[PDB]
């Protein structure tokens, strides 16, 4: 298992190195989106708490058609305010429900060591 935790002041350095494999090793979800919130990554632990199968949701649009729970001021708008601003690193908690049984959990945005990427960063509460 790769040794990184969640909320690490410096995880984006950290996980620049990693390619879609070994993100798999995370013990906590990690979502990689462009700045129009278009999934690049998706790691295995996403998968088993969205349900969604990773390799199928990467692509598509993660507020407009994987997570339209999120589009709201509370989590896309946040994002939305950070892509802007090319500054984002907040840390929340929110319940993941759409055709899923209602999920709490603590989210962490923040934006990539890249150029236009950020991550999301998603564990169990
Ligand atoms: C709300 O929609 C939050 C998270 C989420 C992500 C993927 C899927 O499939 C359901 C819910």
């Amino acid at each position: 298992m790769e040794h990184v935790a969640f909320g690490s002041e410096d995880i984006e350095n950290t996980l620049a190195k990693m390619d879609d494999g070994q993100l798999d090793g995370l013990a906590f979800g990690a979502i990689q989106l462009d700045g129009d919130g278009n999934i690049l990554q998706y790691n295995a632990a996403e998968g088993d708490i969205t349900g969604r199968d990773p390799k199928q949701v990467i692509g598509k649009n993660f507020f407009k058609d994987v997570a339209p729970c999120t589009d709201s001021p509370e989590f896309y708008g946040k994002f939305k305010e950070g892509v802007a601003s090319g500054n984002l690193n907040t840390m929340f908690e929110y319940t993941f429900d759409y055709q899923m049984t209602p999920t709490k959990v603590k989210v962490h945005m923040k934006k990539a060591l890249s150029g236009d990427s950020y991550w999301v960063f998603v564990k169990r509460v």
